[PDB]
């Protein structure tokens, strides 16, 4: 297996969310491992804020909402931050802001010869007024919902980057901006596991 590390570094609760793994509520502190059979060619974590759930595990998060589920089998309601991985000849992996912003997150491979991407910066701070919500902040093509912001189309090979997408490269250059940012996928052999830290550190 390829086994994920996830742990919850905010002052705040975060339920973390995976297609593959599910969900788990992570208080301050509080950390979540996923298994994945390394037959498995992707994964994608996130974290959700402001959550109430039932015992039955029902419910609504404020950001990062899976179908009102606590254990999350389809994706998170935008926005929230990313993290992506896939593995082929070897492991490609990046933090995304492509559907929006919700908690700073970083990545890191256990095995040090790898980069390990971050977006450390409170994006909510800074976040423009047409692309706020409650708890987080979205991205342009999530909000206007057109090809040059979304990169389709007559943008699907020829996507420039955006004054929207800039704002977030801005705060977190190595985090992809848009869909078609070429600085933000990072990439190491296979056989490394992985932490995923939310509010990681910075010096
Ligand atoms: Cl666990
Ligand atoms: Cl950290």
């Amino acid at each position: 297996v390829v086994k994920f590390d996830i742990k919850n570094q905010c002052g705040y609760t975060v339920w973390a969310a995976g297609l593959p793994g599910g969900g788990k509520r992570l208080d301050q502190g509080q950390t979540w491992t996923v298994n994945l059979a390394a037959g498995t060619a992707s994964a994608r974590f996130w974290g959700r804020t402001g959550c109430t759930f039932d015992a039955s595990g029902k419910g609504s998060c404020q950001t990062g909402d899976c179908g009102g589920q606590l254990s999350c089998t389809v994706s998170g309601a935008v926005p929230a931050t990313l993290a992506e991985y896939t593995q082929s000849d070897q492991d490609y992996y990046d933090v995304s802001l492509v559907d929006g912003f919700n908690i700073p997150l970083a990545i890191q491979p256990t095995n040090a010869q790898c980069t390990a991407p971050a977006c450390k910066a409170d994006i909510n701070a800074v976040c423009p007024s047409e692309l706020k919500v409650d708890g987080g902040c979205n991205s342009a093509c999530n909000v206007f919902k057109t090809d040059q912001y979304c990169c389709r189309n007559a943008y699907v090979d020829n996507c420039p980057a955006t004054q929207y997408s800039k704002i977030f490269k801005n705060q977190c250059p190595q985090a992809y901006s848009y869909a078609k940012d070429d600085t933000a996928t990072f990439a190491c052999a296979s056989g490394t596991d992985y932490s995923i830290v939310f509010c990681p550190h910075h010096h």
